[PDB]
């Protein structure tokens, strides 16, 4: 049961033998019984010889109940009873120690599943069924490692170590311990700081976020064996846990009483090491709130070395303890925690691939592992650098492991047939259709034997998916979050961003390429996907491209934040509402803006019209542009490494507002371009900061919307119109002639692709609706809005 | 309810046979007993044959208690005795499974309701009433499926699976489960993310609002059979429900203790799937407050995959757990939910329509299902895209079933007579009036038999309703909230808006058509029913139309919000001044505007004088106009597609206040009109945005009222006057001469139509009260306000 021990399987195959050997077509419980005793001296077999039930004695009974004569042994797979005995044994292996499933369990499970032919064999052969289930148990009903009695004791150590609580050493003396790949430098640094007699308390500060316990298992082992100072004379290691204390209680006072009590029993001092997990909760005080002020008791305890302890703390906690003092300042002392370096990360994963062989889709592929880490590091980007990886391995190590049984080569169809029959078949007999059920059954069951036969032919689709964990695989899971469903996005990025925005194609390919750079690596993993400013008169393609980025990269059209900076400039938005100064940065930092971007990680953040925002707004954005972090609410650091920052503006508005033509000029546009790329891009610097523009990755210039782009934007919008009416069954079209007429509203010198929505609204929505109401056009007929006189005419078509 | 099992009905008809056959005017309890035993082998029938209560034995007894000789069997319906036995058995079949009621329940129920002749027959034939009821019971074994007991494997599964809770698999192995229509793509996406050796936890994000459980029943079914990967062997599905834990528990500590214990038993790990409903509440992370931080225990539990889970949560929340870290970046992991596309919505509906033929109305029409959906989406609208519909289907799927009983040929009249008799009759017996009640009694009871006869002629009242649920039917019900009673609203919208606003009829016809377009389903389902700017001098018809729209569309005169934008000053915050300056965008977004529209979503929102606001307020309105949503207080998306948003303005005041008067012009009036539709529309641009106006749909220009618009509004006001005083029994009428003289105050450039109120008040209300007190006019007496000298002159009339 999961590659879980021979002894089970071994008793079982002898059943199949017995199946045909006396002639049983489904291998009954009588054959299972024989299987056990013919497996000779396994716990099942052995037991039966104890009960007095020899294989002979059993078989004599067996042949007299069924025995003869289904020697044809039709399919010979089990009887459902016999299938239960196996299902039972797995639980009987939980029941009688054995992770894996072997012989005791099968006889015990058999008794449990007493049933007909088995049951009658032993109760006829003068053996009580429970005397047998006993019998197997009392020979073996165990598997054991480490623990096993022999007697040892210590005295004063008793009251303390009893209480309360978990001991890492215990599980490591019984030893099921796995290292698990430390996180070494902490262990040394703890042991100087532990092996003191005043600040004999280590305090581990680090990413949590590595699994603190990896260091802990580190410590455990190293404090025992075998080079440790004489200060740490005859040490014992006990880990403390709040969780048992809080459970079974519901008032604070008892927890504190117990903490006082514990603090007393730790008096085995200079011979005891206490590990205090979740140290922060106990320390309390500080801030505007504590966390539980057990600290009062704990502080002298730490100083005394009775609670000579290791504190596992957090970012903030050290502040609220060295602030407390002086059995909390001359107690505590910090030391720096490790994690497995980005390449090392890859290796940790790899190490547990082979053990994901009960997950049977790892080990392999290397490239997938390497990828697991790397693709995640740059995009999603919602986690720290090592964790992401293994999860992908396993995810995809199931997505595709599913693709195994989704299609065989596509020989899933066999089973599909067996179904179609069954339906017909069954129901045919339920009406009957006696013999008219017959052939359906035969067609069904024809199918059935074939099905079970071809289900172990679908070991080929296992050899296909079931160790692979591919780059592609990994990529797919990263895409699940957000190779495979990332690189089509990468390779075609301009094309895909182009497919939603035609407004300044110049801009689209550039933006595309910047994302493709980050999203294909060689940029800081800390830094965002892209910082940008997109200039051009309002929504040239600008806003729309932010949308198109979301659409293309993430597979969701919108997963795109969007804030207008002109409302909290840090400049003029001091007193827009209020008569006194209170406001603008306080919203921006203090929670509002930052919380919103915190919700979607892979989010095109669009900060609108930053044109007359203060140089201060830019410093905040700058932290993203430099570090790729934002510092905000609840003391959280939000790692901007998956955001795509797009700030729009019309900062030197006038110069932007001179089209990128094409349909008017083709060379005044590239002279508006250079021109907007200086007066704009310098008003950009003048209202922002040059440092800002300097750590903005790219300053994209969009002019006024090309003369050119409009009927293509219109042909997406007018068609988006034609598509949203089709869902409830109305076919509308604006001809190319009518889509041309729609484009005319803005052709632009001072505006973007914004008036186009409105002109679709006027020329499509409004235009169809005044014709559907008047009965020119109807449901389930094609509505041609055409131009054939320089103005719209609503025509009807099939 | 309907569609019951035969066996009941079968025993009953044999009773009726005895009714006349032994001569009883009543199908009595004596006949029912005979009925049971003559129905032979029903459990009731069968039972009686055991105890010794053959048809013979019974009938011998029966004839000795009535038997003879009312062969004519007048009004052969049951005894009241028998009617009780039948009602009881029906519930005694609810009681002992058999929803559709049959024989067993009828004898069992008979004994329970053991009275009259029946009871005595068997207790005379040496069979106790319970000896018979026993007999039915011990031959009964009720009605059930999917269960019969024979035992299955367990061991470690015992403590865990008990606790806590629901087991989706169980009801699906009892095969009572209905799909329920997928909600399919989610289900695959969970198992990649599930069967997994790291990050084993799916987290379903999406619409709530789809019935999450539809996906869940999906999952259940596929996690059993059979393409799930061996990463998790055995595979058992356990649901964890917060609701069961909290019930009977009053303190937090106890709840946590139970969670701790459960989590420990969750040790069946790597084989067990845990369903965590409302996953966020437990995580207790993100924001300034959690929701209970069970997460501490839950996080390692999820990460180990011991409590690997499927989270049914919300869009944002999964993030606000990866925000907690680091067992949500190696535990939780998201996948995108499906709901039934608008057309698909219709199909889900249809699928359970035919079984709310249990309320016997629908059972179809298809077009009506479609109507439910389509009609709802644009008008009320108060709910998400599929939900509205079905409620309406069922609504009309009852509504109209009332209209049957009202219109047969109006054979309600039969019953109407039967009452009138009964009354007369009864009251006559209470005095006596013996034979003077008698003929009334006979007329009554005449009526009665006829009534019950024509009530089963009112199977035509079934044939009327029991599959009709038509377009119109649904529409009428959707209109009950808000085809049928929306299209008389649509067709005559202009007329209806005209009947309440006679103040700038030009404007009225335009608004009428725009609302009627949207309300005919001819606009995006992501946009309001109306966006507008109403330009015009003060309340020309502007305010009045907001009212008239409410009146025509919504079925109540006022279903109309009304907020003055001038309090949200923003850029006009020294250009008018206000008592309270600090808030303004915060005031609208943060609570005020948004809460009001949340109360009735179907509300004509009238934002007066919008020019007295910065362009920033307009962005929110633009977002309403575009998205059809507003994003506000308590993280709500309030779907604007209910509302008719109407924004008024006096923005280009000078042209607006240059009138448009029939009396002096009609060509300068339509050019004061034209003057206002351009110069106003450019003062509109400076106090708005072109972007604003571009997502606003139609800018309606009102002009100060003509000669002639006034005198019709006044004649409504004068009539509003005449109507509210008649209720209290006083008659006033203003002649046409007097309604004209009153109308003149609403003329200026500046005004529009509110001063009409003043002039009706002054010339009618105030004037009449100073004349009723005088003794000029009196009660009931019709008081004519006439003009006979260019001033009001009071004439008196009857």
């Amino acid at each position: 049961f999961g590659r879980f021990t021979e002894r089970a399987q071994k008793v079982l195959a002898l059943a199949q033998e017995e199946a045909l050997r006396l002639g049983h077509n489904n291998i009954g419980t009588e054959h299972i019984l024989l299987g056990l005793v013919r497996e000779g001296e396994g716990i099942a077999a052995k037991a039966l010889q104890a009960l007095g039930l020899g294989s002979e004695k059993i078989q004599k009974e067996v042949e007299s109940l069924i025995g003869r004569g289904q020697e044809m042994s039709q399919t010979i797979h089990y009887t459902p009873r016999a299938k239960k005995v196996i299902e039972l044994s797995m639980d009987e292996a939980r029941k009688l120690g054995h992770s894996y499933v072997g012989t005791e369990h099968i006889l015990l499970g058999l008794i449990r599943e007493g049933e007909g032919v088995a049951a009658r064999v032993l109760n006829n052969l003068g053996v009580s069924l429970n005397k047998a289930r006993q019998q197997v148990l009392q020979l073996l009903g165990s598997n054991e490692t480490g623990s096993s009695a022999a007697g040892t004791n210590s005295n004063a150590n008793t009251p303390t170590l009893d209480s309360l609580a978990r001991d890492l050493t215990a599980i490591a003396k019984e030893d099921s311990l796995d290292p698990v790949i430390g996180r070494s430098k902490e262990i040394q640094r703890v042991i100087e700081v532990l092996s003191r007699r005043t600040k004999n308390n280590p305090v581990l500060i680090g990413e949590p976020g590595v699994g603190k316990t990896a260091i802990a298992e580190g410590l455990a082992q190293q404090i025992i064996n075998n080079e440790v100072p004489e200060i740490l004379r005859d040490k014992r290691v006990m880990t403390l846990d709040m969780g048992t204390v809080v459970a079974g209680t519901k008032y604070r006072g008892e927890f504190e009483d117990r903490l006082k009590k514990v603090m007393d029993e730790i008096r085995q001092a200079g011979n005891i090491i206490l590990f205090i997990d979740e140290l922060h909760t106990l320390i309390g005080a500080g801030g505007a709130e504590g966390a539980i002020d057990a600290s009062n008791i704990l502080k002298p305890s730490l100083a005394r070395g009775e609670l000579q302890c290791i504190g596992a703390t957090t970012l903030d906690e050290y502040r609220k303890y060295i602030e407390k003092d002086a059995a909390l300042e001359r107690r505590f002392q910090p030391i720096q925690v490790d994690q497995p370096s980005v390449d090392e990360s890859i290796q940790i994963l790899q190490g547990l691939r082979d053990r994901y062989e009960a997950h049977h889709r790892v080990s392999i592929t290397d490239d997938a592992i390497e990828a697991a880490v790397k693709l995640s590091d740059r995009y999603i980007s919602d986690r720290f650098l090592p964790d992401k990886a293994i999860d992908l391995i396993d995810e995809a190590g199931s997505k595709v492991r599913l693709r195994s049984f989704t299609t065989p080569p596509n020989l899933k169809e066999l089973e599909q047939k067996l179904d179609e029959v069954r339906k017909e078949k069954d129901a045919a007999v339920q009406s009957q259709e006696f013999e008219k059920a017959a052939s359906l059954r035969d067609t069904e069951q024809r199918l059935r034997e074939q099905v079970e036969d071809t289900k172990k032919s679908w070991k080929e689709k296992q050899g296909q998916e079931n160790s692979e964990v591919t780059v592609d695989d990994i990529a797919m899971v990263v895409s699940s979050w957000t190779a495979q469903t990332e690189t089509d996005k990468l390779l075609n990025m301009e094309n895909i961003l182009h497919s939603r925005v035609i407004g300044q194609d110049e801009a689209v390919v550039a933006v595309a390429k910047a994302v493709r750079r980050a999203r294909a690596g060689l940029k800081d993993p800390k830094r965002p996907i892209g910082s940008f400013i997109f200039l051009g008169p309002t929504g040239v393609g600008k806003t729309e491209l932010a949308r198109a980025l979301a659409e293309s990269i993430f597979g969701d059209e919108e997963s795109m934040i969007r804030i207008d900076m002109s409302e909290y400039m840090e400049k003029h938005s001091t007193s827009r509402l209020v008569g006194s100064p209170p406001g603008y940065v306080g919203y921006d930092e203090g929670g509002q803006l930052t919380e919103k971007v915190r919700r979607k990680p892979y989010s095109v953040v669009l900060l609108d019209a930053i044109e007359k925002a203060h140089p201060d707004v830019f410093n905040i954005l700058l932290q993203v542009l430099e570090d790729g972090r934002l510092t905000d609410s609840k003391g959280r650091t939000v790692d901007f490494r998956n955001t795509i920052l797009i700030m729009t503006s019309n900062v030197g508005a006038s110069e932007l507002k001179r089209n990128k033509y094409v349909g008017f000029n083709v060379q005044d546009e590239t002279q508006n371009h250079k021109d907007m790329k200086d007066k704009v891009m310098g008003e950009l610097k003048r209202a922002f900061r040059p440092e800002f523009i300097n750590r903005i990755d790219e300053i994209i210039v969009f002019h006024s919307l090309e003369k050119k782009h409009l009927t293509e934007i219109v042909s997406l919008m007018s068609d988006q119109l034609t598509k949203r009416l089709k869902e409830q069954d109305l076919s509308i079209e604006l001809t190319d002639a009518a889509k041309a007429k729609v484009a005319e509203e803005g052709v632009d010198l001072e505006y973007g692709a914004r008036p186009l929505r409105r002109a679709i609204q006027k020329h499509v929505e409004d235009r169809l609706s005044e014709e559907l109401l008047r009965g020119n056009i109807h449901k389930g007929q094609h509505i041609v809005l055409d131009v054939e006189d320089g103005e719209f005419v609503v025509k009807t078509t099939a």
